[PDB]
């Protein structure tokens, strides 16, 4: 017996606050949350406690801490079969990881749809409202390894696994509604550039390299996605808080035999929110696991990420009506022209329990589609129907990798296909050909129908010539990106720029560079100059006269583009700093850490040591982490309460704390005598809009602050941070 | 519905006789037949009847007879992921056969001791007579590939897998007390020079080419296993006749930790029987799956393969009284000197369902042992240790190959390996090392003990220098090929004569022959002498004075290692072929299937054509084969009744059917007219041992032939069959 | 030295005709003989005479009779790397063989055209009758594994490797001009009917059984090639005596960019010859290797296979 | 074995010797190396028994492992020493 008397070794199996508990798998933290894909994975699931270590053949080992060997400092003997299948397991451990998305967090969960949608498609998952689903959904990055680290600027991947009852239907989306590339015929020279360069293998989890711009600067196709990018699109603050999208024009089909265009969208309730370089740069090196440690304690806080579905529909009639084509995956449709309409509600709330067995080997592709759905002629989509089976083979080890437990479908499977290595299913079939005799020809074909029917595609007319040709119709590539610049709002638009002068800064050969502003300048004239400046590059006449790109359909801007421009905060699940002092104002604290948890807000009591502190009133404050240890970076807002200041306002990390939560425009509030820190942040007497200060932390402090919290950062401080030394 | 109306597409689950039914996956034919091991594997089987046809997601196909293509006769789709799902699935079927022993057949079926063995063992596999433990036996020929014949001369493995309470014990033995050479070292070259020669990559299943030969006649340890394959030996009837023999001396240790040197064998209840080698060849050719079929029908007809365990058991004092080492694998431990305790019986009494889910992925490995075993010092056992493990890795495709469903122990097992291509069991352990706290060291040691205790070895001492030196006393090469020579019935020494000279004339290059001849030289005179007459080749003045090498200890012959010199034969499950004519005297037929099914002996009824014939009181009589079909090859002894002679005497494949059964030394039964027929095997009007005759078919006449066929062959027909032009 | 003194061993470098020497590898029977693809593997052919022993890294081995233990008698130890690296290269050897065609024979040879194609197409290899073509030819079975027998009733493969100076070009034909299905969607549930039964994996390299026969009785789209597969055409004496097809129509493309549709032929200069079903069926037990052997022994003897 | 997929990862260029290197190892996957060796085992007679082993010596010699004498019986037991 090695665990402490006291049974603190392990998590309670109840909603916890983060930091609060060791975080724990899955099954262990939340053993009564249930649905029926984890209720099938049980059959696999293998405990631990009361039972005797033995080797994979269940053999019992008396000594697991020596080999054997001919004397006890003698060689090791070839015999020790113990040591050897120990070590051969150890040995074999790793698989070969993603070629793109090989970073990724992920969570089970269940959807369901708010009404039956039977008019527009047959698909079982969509035709009842009480009709459950459960989910699997993988978030990730795209460039960098499984080991690389989760807050990079990049696109983010959004996958989901449906396990429905006719059969696994997986929605392969993004964070952003398009995509860099028009045909999958390029995907591959693409990810070669965005990826790690082939001579060094540098930089890992980042574009801002001359490979990547050399391509975007010869392929102005890209420049839309490389907007969505560059914009603090590509920095969230956590999967919870950033929009999906399916990326292609796919068909909704009824049973009727009717076609409907669609585009998936994912909605996030908790609201659109994204770091800032500066910050995300520095997580990646403070906390590289930062957006996997928050999706898995909000799961066990009981914050579960929630996400609404819903459809941009287009009828089969109006294919032609945009000025961008439909199948065209670099073009968006607007929201003004396309409305999306709600479909359901998926909530994820529980974690896995091995996250190798769950997560690494979970497989999904977008050919996964189920009846009442179908594809278009989308170029993009149409290559990635051959990627996402083939590359299996390699990364999951044969054709069955459908029997891994994790990529099961909870509907019945039954064919005729068999063996291929790790073949788990014994199939009992007289028959593994159809037509047979000799089992009745089970199993049987099924014809299309309303409900339960086989799957055939749509009839779709196909005229034309054996070509390998880019339609005329995707030949624009600068009115979109125009469209995402002009409904940005005026601060995003200055980390647009931030973001595209940043990186070019990093392309050592300066002639691409030049090429990439020259770019900017056929999509808006204020950001190729603002770049421009930035890059000490002056626009020639010709470039200052080059046209703009047409309005899209008559728009000027759009406003669901934004992630700010129309409010959408919510406080749930947020995190604040509290600076302790050796003798806080007991009473500050108790209307500070009351008032958070009535908004469902997290708190993490810092100090410059662990252990714990005495308040005014001898109540004994445990300190979760140290100054140095849980950075500004790791919060969204922070307050000090009053007490004695004069224990942490020598401290050159308390003071930095609040400098960097200050640069990085976080809500900061001030109680008490705590106010002298306005000095290091240069913060006049009369005080300023995002700093909250008063006597003490009661009436309205705690309001005032909470009201910040829900408009995420404090934007109107963005010049005033410009000559701060942080 | 393709089934025929009178349902006779599906085979009786009831056993029947070999060829009265179409065989069947072994659940669908026996599903009543249980042991722990079947049972557990029901999560894995999948039946079929009444389900959809699906891709492996679980979506039901509309029509599985067509790609999905651009108009009826235009491009087939990139989109159509059902076809490419299904051409992938088959794309990859084939995974690596084993490199060696890639050609076996396999069943399930059960253990018990017929006494507790605790007082020199505490295997709990052996403590209980009513401990039943299920088994999965795969017999397997050596050098030919997966899909080589089954009637090769050749060793042939017998590999017995055993589900114990303590974890999995592969008995990994062959059909032979020995092996060819002494050093594990040295099995890449054997195994490469009996392989197909590597220029050309022939012969398949044969050692009769010039590499093998050329090893051999360097290699003299070769020569005691070379002895074996080339006497019948190396043609058994049938798996279900034929020895098994562990190959190496372990040990069994008991509770007081107790060592003594075990040999393991398998004696079979069936009896000892072998082919002759024409009759051996051919059927490579007329059917290579003879074995597989046999064995399969024997368990279908209720004739399960009974083994019984046996154990050579000497004290740990007496590990050199031998004038032999017991660790040299060469070796032989001379039944006469120890004798084998019969220790428990095996059946084998369920076919699989699907042969490469349970066959070809099964893995078994002589390493794995259970508390009660170990090993000892055998150089080659020693090296063996180390490939079992190690060739699973490419064959089974990583270190998870014990999640292969028939690989599973049905022990618990429990430990802190994770991850590895394709794995099943999702561990929930908080702790994935141990020592640890966090699970309070769950899984745990367990302390050696009596019962249910952890593995610790047998604290054997080891003294000596590192060195890559034979052991001195393994320098012996002659005396146990000269022992199992002397122990031979004339004609079985015949057969080793014919087998070296078939052989050695199939090596081209003539200098290997001869070397070969000098070896035999050493070994014994006569056999030298005669295999040289066939060759060609005169043994020189020296040869002639070769001494030949010692007895074993005051050993000139054991009987145990004849197949024949003991009468040892049991006809039940055994053969006979009935040559019918258009008008079959009925009384001879229903005597003749009387005697044959109080015996348990089948029956095949052959004629000129299928269909069927009608016999003289009008018996409907249903045809199995034809004459050229079903040749005598195939069956034991061969019965013609009396009725319409005329009707097959001029038969050409009728009468070749009697000369080559007749060639094969098969008892011969011939009723009424049917005694026409003796005139074409030669057969003088006073009759012949071996051929049994009469008016009609009454009772001493299938007395006689009963009597006949339970002594296998007519060995004194040997003499006769030279002039017979078969 | 354990070669016999009168040099015996070694099969003479010249043809020879069957049975007359040991067979050899190719390069060492006939030396002389070249073309672009055989130049160009010389980079990776090893050669062995005067040359130690060694580990795959280069280290010389002193004894490669004997593990390492702990005394002459005592048990073998982990550091032994040298007989580790040799059992693990042996306990790997093997890959998976080919899902159909898994028995096959091949040779190197070359081709050459009689005449330019340039009117009917732009292929380079068919341009000029100077150019000389290497190539690469393996013949098969169809149903049974790299083990099973020659001589068995089925198709035969017939694959050539043009190694071509604008790329390679694979012509991957059958023994027959046709198929036994119409769509590739069927091609899984064809190949299961004809191999060996999923339960006990009976008969190889045999259509004769309940599966196959069920699948024909119920796609009459299958009779063409069955009774191609039923005649002698399914039981070859040789692999140079049989006919080759490219099995589908294909285009040629000419320089003006018409287009022709053509279907592919070779044609035995050997003639055209079968086996006996008995003969062919004993011939399996007899010498399950006689085609791959009566193609390596042809060459040997300089008979080499011609096609047109 | 996995991680470069098989046995022949001494062929991958980077890890080739530069020393020869000949023996009677054949095929796993990716093999490269074409063996033209009448024999693939030893001893043989066929190829006269090349590649050879070779003494050991003081230059260019095979491997032999110093004989270090071993004394002990077979535990699994930390030498109280590491204490
Ligand atoms: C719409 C969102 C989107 C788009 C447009 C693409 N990816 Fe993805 N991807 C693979 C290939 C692939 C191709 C061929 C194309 C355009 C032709 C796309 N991608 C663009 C892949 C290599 O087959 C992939 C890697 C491993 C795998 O299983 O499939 C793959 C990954 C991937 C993920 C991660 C899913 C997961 O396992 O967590 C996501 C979210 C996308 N792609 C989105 C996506
Ligand atoms: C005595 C019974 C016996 C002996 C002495 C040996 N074989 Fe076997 N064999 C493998 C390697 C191997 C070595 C290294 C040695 C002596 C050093 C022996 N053999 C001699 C193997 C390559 O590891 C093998 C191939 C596939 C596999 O899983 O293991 C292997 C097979 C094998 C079988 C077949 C068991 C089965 O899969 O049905 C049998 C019965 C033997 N060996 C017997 C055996
Ligand atoms: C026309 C001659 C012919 C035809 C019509 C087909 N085969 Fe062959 N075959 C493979 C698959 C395949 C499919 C999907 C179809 C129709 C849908 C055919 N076959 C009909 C394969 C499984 O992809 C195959 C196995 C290994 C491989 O590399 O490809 C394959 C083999 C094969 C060969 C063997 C070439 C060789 O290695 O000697 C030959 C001559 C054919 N097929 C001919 C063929
Ligand atoms: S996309
Ligand atoms: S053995
Ligand atoms: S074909």
């Amino acid at each position: 017996s090695l665990a402490p008397e006291d049974g603190s070794h392990r998590p309670a199996a109840e909603p916890t606050p983060p930091g609060a508990q060791p975080t724990a798998p899955g099954s262990l933290k939340a053993p009564d949350t249930r649905n029926e894909k984890l209720n099938s994975l049980e059959d696999v699931r293998k405990g631990s406690e009361n039972y005797a270590l033995t080797t994979n053949q269940g053999v019992r080992i008396a000594d697991d801490q020596n080999s054997l060997r001919a004397g006890s400092r003698g060689p090791t003997l070839l015999e020790d079969f113990i040591l050897r299948e120990k070590i051969t397991h150890f040995d074999h451990e790793r698989i070969p990881e993603r070629i793109v998305h090989a970073r990724g967090s992920a969570a089970h969960g269940y959807f369901q749809p708010y009404k039956s949608l039977s008019d527009i498609t047959k698909a079982d998952f969509l035709s009842d409202p009480n009709k459950i689903t459960p989910v699997f959904v993988r978030f990730s990055t795209v460039q960098g390894g499984a080991g690389s680290a989760d807050t990079v600027r990049d696109i983010r991947g959004f996958a989901t696994k449906f396990y429905t009852e006719e059969g696994i239907f997986d929605l392969v989306g993004n964070n952003t509604p398009i995509f860099f590339i028009q045909d999958a015929h390029k995907f591959p020279d693409f990810v070669h550039a965005v990826k790690p360069e082939p001579h060094w293998a540098i930089p890992q989890g980042q574009s801002a390299h001359d490979t990547f711009w050399d391509y975007v600067s010869l392929q102005p196709e890209t420049l839309h996605n490389v907007m969505w990018a560059m914009s603090d699109r590509g920095i969230p603050r956590s999967y919870r808080t950033m929009e999906g999208f399916g990326c292609h024009t796919f068909r909704l089909i009824n049973a009727e035999g009717k076609a409907t265009f669609v585009r998936f969208h994912w909605k996030p309730l908790a609201g659109k929110a994204s770091l800032v370089w500066d910050e995300a740069q520095k997580l990646t090196g403070r906390d590289p696991d930062f957006h996997r440690r928050e999706l898995w304690e909000a799961i066990e806080a009981g914050d579960f990420p929630e996400y609404e579905l819903g459809f941009q529909l287009i009828p089969e009639e109006d294919e032609f009506k945009f000025d961008f084509d439909l199948l065209d995956p670099t073009k968006l449709i607007p929201e003004e022209l396309v409305p999306v309409q709600r479909v359901g509600k998926m909530v994820l709330n529980r974690n896995p329990d091995n996250f190798f067995a769950e997560n690494e080997q979970a497989a999904f592709h977008p050919g996964h589609i189920v009846p009442g759905l179908d594809f278009t002629n989308d170029p993009l989509l149409q290559g990635r129907l051959f990627s996402y089976t083939d590359t299996q083979i390699s990364r999951l080890g044969g054709p069955n990798f459908h029997e891994i437990p994790i990529n099961r479908p909870t509907a019945p499977y039954h064919n005729f296909q068999r063996d291929g290595m790790h073949r788990m299913g014994i199939d009992t079939n007289p028959a593994n050909y159809e037509p047979n005799s000799i089992n009745d020809n089970w199993p049987r074909e099924t014809p299309p129908g309303p409900k339960r029917g086989g799957f055939e595609s749509y009839q779709e007319r196909v005229e034309g010539n054996k070509v390998r040709e880019r339609s005329p119709s995707f030949g624009e590539y600068y009115s979109h990106p125009r469209l995402f610049w002009l409904s940005q709002t005026p601060f995003e638009q200055r980390h647009i720029v931030d973001g595209f002068s940043f990186e070019l800064s990093k392309v050592v050969r300066p002639y691409i560079r030049e090429r990439v502003v020259d770019q900017l300048a056929h999509i808006d004239l204020t950001l190729a100059q603002a770049v421009a400046k930035n890059l000490g590059i002056e626009l020639t006449d010709d470039q200052l006269n080059i046209t703009p790109p047409p309005d899209v359909n008559g728009l000027k801007k759009d406003p669901s583009l934004s992630l700010y421009a129309i409010p959408d905060g919510d406080v749930k699940g947020r995190v604040v700093a509290i600076l302790l002092n050796d003798e806080v104002r007991s009473a500050d604290l108790l209307a500070i850490l009351k008032a958070l948890k009535a908004k469902g807000v997290h708190a993490k009591l810092l100090y410059s040591r662990m252990g714990e502190v005495t308040a005014d009133d001898g109540t004994v404050l445990p300190i979760a982490a140290t100054f140095a240890g849980a950075p500004s970076l790791t919060v969204d807002a922070v307050i000090v309460p009053a007490g004695n200041i004069a224990d942490i306002a020598d401290n050159g990390d308390a003071n930095y704390y609040l400098m960097e939560a200050y640069k990085h425009l976080k809500p900061i509030a001030l109680a008490g005598d705590a106010r002298k820190f306005k000095a290091t942040i240069k913060i006049a007497d009369q005080g300023e809009e995002g700093i909250v200060e008063a006597d003490s932390a009661d009436g309205s402090f705690m309001d005032e602050l909470l009201t910040l919290m829900a408009a995420h950062r404090v934007w109107s401080r963005i010049p005033k941070i410009d000559k701060i030394p942080a």
